[PDB]
């Protein structure tokens, strides 16, 4: 990835889809928890999926909702429903892409990355942890406007 920045964390978004895909209440947790919009029909369908869901009968209905997309987002949803997600939601991995779901000038994100990088402090991700320190420098200059 040369030359991309940061498009979008449809990777967050896809597995937030399969917590909120869940319960009302976790749907309560993709919009309010991380409220994001990305360049995706389908993906955003989810979580707009949801929004409405609340005014037709208070629970994102699995079989009901994830039968709503054009085609995309069927066989995706369907799996998503918990492709990568537990009952519980997986609370490290729901503070880990709904903060990737943010994507947006929030050092909270950087904390998550403080988390993953500091594990390559003591074990580092290639050689030296240099790589996820890089990443850090790089979280504190989006969350900081320059």
């Amino acid at each position: 990835m040369a030359k991309k920045l940061l498009p979008a964390f449809q990777n967050a978004e896809r597995l937030l889809l399969a917590h909120m895909m869940r319960s009302r209440d976790v749907a309560l947790v993709v919009q309010e928890r991380i409220g994001g919009r990305f360049n995706i029909e389908e993906h955003r369908a989810l979580a707009a999926y949801i929004y409405a869901f609340y005014e037709e009968g208070h629970e994102a209905d699995p079989g009901a909702l994830i039968s709503r997309i054009p085609g995309e987002l069927q066989p995706l949803a369907s799996e998503l429903s918990l492709l990568l997600i537990a009952d519980d939601v997986s609370e490290q991995e729901l503070e880990d892409y709904i903060r990737h779901v943010l994507n947006r000038p929030k050092w909270l994100m950087l904390k998550v990355k403080e988390q993953e990088k500091t594990e390559a402090e003591r074990r580092k991700d290639f050689l030296t942890a240099a790589r996820i320190a890089k990443e850090m420098i790089e979280m504190k200059k989006m969350l900081s406007s320059s």
